[PDB]
């Protein structure tokens, strides 16, 4: 039996959008011709269709992760927390830096919402679970959790993270960066995490904020060097 959820339903034209994005991505990036976009869509579907949308596991997304596997320039990863648009905008100018949005899976899934239901093979366009009001293990949250774990595992040498100085918690231990990514930067592989605290709020040294000291101690226990910089948005 189905229930009404508290969050928006699946983005209109979801199947066509994912397929069209996959076709566009594989055209631009020749390294990915070995991917059949029909196969990618099948695997995507099998992660959440005919499943209760609060019982989704990272394991459900493994077939899609396997088809969407992609080498990346591991020494040029730019992570970010709660500052997506500015991050992307930074990498359009500093072109040699690489974010999750530049990967196939991140490009396919950007700004979309999706879920299914236990009793049917249909996409639910009516509503989907809100992460706070309904459940954390919903199709969208678990997707981003899964790809993020894997993206952090891929990084090497010097990893950069853009953080937003205008947030109450500049570093939030409970965000995706703060839980999943920070704890999966691999001790040997990654030598340094360099944080960039962005101003646009208080205009003084924000690298001494309690939450940045938290971030420093977390990183430090994984045998990774930590650096911080105050940077000003134009
Ligand atoms: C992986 O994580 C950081 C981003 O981490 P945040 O700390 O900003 O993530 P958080 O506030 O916990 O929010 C999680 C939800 O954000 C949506 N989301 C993340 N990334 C995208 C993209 N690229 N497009 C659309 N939506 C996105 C999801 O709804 C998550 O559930 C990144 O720097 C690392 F790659």
């Amino acid at each position: 039996w189905r229930q009404t959820w508290s969050g928006p339903g699946t983005t209109k034209r979801f199947p066509e959008t994912v397929l069209a994005r996959c076709v566009k991505y594989t055209e631009i990036h020749p390294e990915m011709r070995h991917v059949d976009c029909q196969s990618v869509w099948d695997a995507f579907k099998g992660a959440f269709i005919s499943k209760h949308p609060c019982d989704i596991t990272e394991e459900d997304y493994q077939p899609l992760m396997k088809l969407g596997t992609q080498t990346v320039p591991c020494n040029k990863i730019l992570l970010w927390s709660r500052i997506k648009d500015l991050a992307h905008q930074f990498t359009q100018v500093q072109r040699d830096m690489f974010t999750l949005a530049d990967t196939l899976l991140g490009y396919l899934a950007d700004d979309l919402t999706w879920c299914g239901e236990f009793d049917t093979s249909k996409i639910n366009y009516q509503s989907c679970p809100d992460w706070r009001k309904d459940c954390s293990n919903n199709p969208v949250s678990v997707f981003w959790k899964t790809v993020s774990r894997r993206f952090a595992e891929a990084a090497c040498d010097v990893v950069h993270v853009m953080l937003d100085g205008s947030r109450s918690k500049i570093f939030d231990k409970d965000s995706t960066f703060g839980s999943v990514e920070v704890h999966n930067l691999q001790p040997e592989k990654v030598q340094t995490l360099e944080a960039w605290v962005i101003h646009g709020e208080d205009s003084r040294d924000l690298c001494q904020d309690p939450t940045i000291k938290e971030l420093e101690s977390i990183i430090s226990k994984r045998n990774i060097q930590f650096s911080c910089k105050n940077i000003y948005r134009p």
